[PDB]
């Protein structure tokens, strides 16, 4: 086992927005994205303005503070570390791709199920049709499911 949270009550803090999508977007790619992965845990996510967040979502480009630089458009879309205090759990998105609602650019309700994974624990998966195989694929939005090797992951981390 890697680390896990040792409780089920998970605050989130949007630190900043791309100016490539509306705000509102933004929120909404975020919060469905947290929903995907309390819908098979006991896990349960509340968005705060202010305070002590575990989870720090960013958007950022180039060298922005952690050990691990973006790369520009392309290659790198995101990444995460893993639960723990401070840096711990933070999700962070590269600003130099072009965030979206849909299948142009790089969609962010998507990068953001697969950044939340590795945020809760999970490392990657070799399944295709498991959203946390280590490369990006566009899937259907409204019909988006978790595969079973999704789950079968982080119900092995919380139940
Ligand atoms: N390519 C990279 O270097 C980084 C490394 C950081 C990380 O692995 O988080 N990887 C990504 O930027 C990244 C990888 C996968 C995904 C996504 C995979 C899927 C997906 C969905 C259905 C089936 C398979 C994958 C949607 S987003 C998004 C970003
Ligand atoms: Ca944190
Ligand atoms: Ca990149
Ligand atoms: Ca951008
Ligand atoms: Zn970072
Ligand atoms: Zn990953």
């Amino acid at each position: 086992m890697g680390p896990v949270w040792r409780k089920h009550y998970i605050t989130y803090r949007i630190n900043n927005y791309t100016p490539d999508m509306n705000r509102e977007d933004v929120d909404y790619a975020i919060r469905k994205a947290f929903q995907v992965w309390s819908n098979v845990t006991p896990l349960k996510f509340s968005k705060i303005n202010t305070g002590m967040a575990d989870i720090l979502v960013v958007f950022a480009r180039g060298a922005h503070g952690d050990d691990h630089a973006f790369d520009g458009k392309g290659g790198i879309l995101a990444h995460a570390f893993g639960p723990g205090s401070g840096i711990g759990g933070d999700a962070h998105f590269d600003e130099d791709e072009f965030w979206t609602t849909h299948s142009g650019g790089t969609n962010l309700f998507l990068t953001a199920v697969h950044e939340i994974g590795h945020s809760l624990g999970l490392g990657h998966s070799s399944d295709p049709k498991a959203v946390m195989f280590p490369t990006y694929k566009y899937v259907d939005i409204n019909t988006f499911r978790l595969s079973a090797d999704d789950i079968r992951g982080i119900q092995s981390l919380y139940g």
